[PDB]
DNA sequence: CGATCGATCGATCGATCGATCGATCGATCGATCGATCGATCG
């Protein structure tokens, strides 16, 4: 959100997936991120939108972008003999996008 | 007539394990602070 004297209302000003929009949006080790962030990344990928209400503003944007992500196992080994489900922390629910 | 032996059963030492509990180290969600600026007022 920035400040604008001309209009004096709030604008609002896109971050790292509206400007991938039409392209691809890379998230190197993507496991060691909040799941708040990591939260937004999933709903990015599902509407290809994102929705935000702060500070007044509530609107929408276009965020088409492609994803190319990076992680790592749980203790830095892959665990062969259990499900992918079951070696990172990320959840099912992510993973299925 | 009895002297030798290979098998069986009861009992015990012990080496071990499962269920349960409180205690130790740690991830992490919440509270607070701060820094620049803006809107209202004198």
């Amino acid at each position: 959100v920035r400040k604008d004297p001309i209009t004096k209302e709030w604008t609002l000003e896109g971050g790292a997936l509206v400007l991938a929009d039409k392209g691809v949006c890379l998230i190197d080790e993507f496991d060691k991120m909040n799941d708040q962030d990591r939260t937004s990344i999933h709903e990015a990928m599902e509407q290809q939108s994102i929705s935000i209400s702060k500070a007044g503003i509530v609107t929408t944007l276009q965020a088409r972008c492609s994803i190319i992500a990076a992680a790592n196992p749980n203790g830095g080994r892959y665990n062969s003999t259990l499900p992918l489900a079951q070696n990172v922390s990320l959840t099912e629910p992510i993973l299925s996008a």
